[PDB]
């Protein structure tokens, strides 16, 4: 794909926002920016840039899923992908977010590997 992508890292554990940021890098991709929970994530993409969002499930305030939700809602940045980290295969998620319009879901802990297969495959679908 492209490695200036601008990325968008959400999480509400900074600890697991450092190791998505770190695994990108490890990569090639050195164009990410981190938001701490889906109202922040908002707040950014509105402004604009961002061509790749990486969000975890959990998160106060606006969670996950309504993350991927706005996004997709929204006509402006409407096919912005969406790569869901979720902790546990519970398929009921998994559901919820394919569902919601998510590009593609991810289990944590992951590697660099594991993440570079997922955006490669995502990249590849989405004609990027």
């Amino acid at each position: 794909a492209d490695k200036e992508l601008k990325f968008l890292v959400v999480d509400d554990f900074s600890t697991m926002r450092r190791i998505v940021r770190n695994l990108l890098k490890e990569l090639g991709f050195n164009n990410v920016e981190e938001a701490e929970d889906g109202v922040d994530a908002l707040n950014k993409l509105q402004a604009g840039g961002y061509g790749f969002v990486i969000s975890d499930w959990n998160m106060p305030n606006m969670d996950g899923l309504e993350l991927l939700k706005t996004i997709r809602a929204d006509g402006a940045m409407s096919a912005l992908p969406v790569l869901m980290v979720i902790a546990e295969a519970k398929k009921e998620n998994i559901i919820a977010a394919a569902q919601a319009g998510a590009s593609g879901w991810v289990v944590k802990p992951f590697t660099a590997a594991t993440l570079e297969e997922k955006l490669n495959k995502i990249f590849e679908k989405l004609g990027m």
